């Protein structure tokens, strides 16, 4: 192997239909519609946003090349799961040949429940590994952005698609 998979929990009250279509499809919509930062800017190196689709994030502007790339593993709506790979990133990582984090929607039997997982996979040299808790600290990035669209969504509980 020489990859260490992680996976991350989260229990909370959202339909995984809108949840899906407005976070997974509408997440780089929203990102933009929130208005967080005018310092920073997205670009689509190529592919139209799906699987295979090539994103790269700069904070500052005015650069041909952007050192930060971001790549994406796969996209599918139909199965409610979705595949993000990170190519480069600052420092990316210490023996960590490439970051990848995956995010995976499901609903619970209850029928008025959904779960979020998340994946995350790190390649590494070979005589690397990698501590939990430097890969935790990611995690808590990633837990901020959902508390960017669940805000988002607490405004406007009864939005429609």
């Amino acid at each position: 192997m020489g990859v260490f998979c992680y996976e991350d929990e989260a229990t909370s009250v959202i339909p995984p239909a809108r949840l899906f279509k407005s976070f997974v499809l509408d997440a780089d919509n929203l990102i933009p519609k929130v208005a967080p930062q005018h310092f920073t800017s997205a670009e689509n190196l190529e592919g139209n946003g799906g699987p295979g689709t090539i994103k790269k994030i700069t904070f500052a502007e005015g650069n041909e090349f952007k050192y930060m790339k971001h790549k994406v593993e796969e996209i599918d709506h139909a199965n409610f799961k979705y595949c993000y790979s990170i190519i480069e990133g600052g420092p990316l990582g210490h023996t960590l040949e490439k970051i990848s984090y995956e995010i995976k929607m499901a609903a619970a039997p209850h029928g008025g429940g959904s779960i979020l997982k998340i994946t995350s996979k790190y390649h590494t040299k070979g005589n690397a590994s990698i501590n939990e808790e430097e890969i935790k600290a990611g995690k808590e990035k990633a837990a901020g952005l959902f508390k960017a669209v669940e805000a988002y969504l607490l405004a406007h509980p009864d939005a429609y698609c």
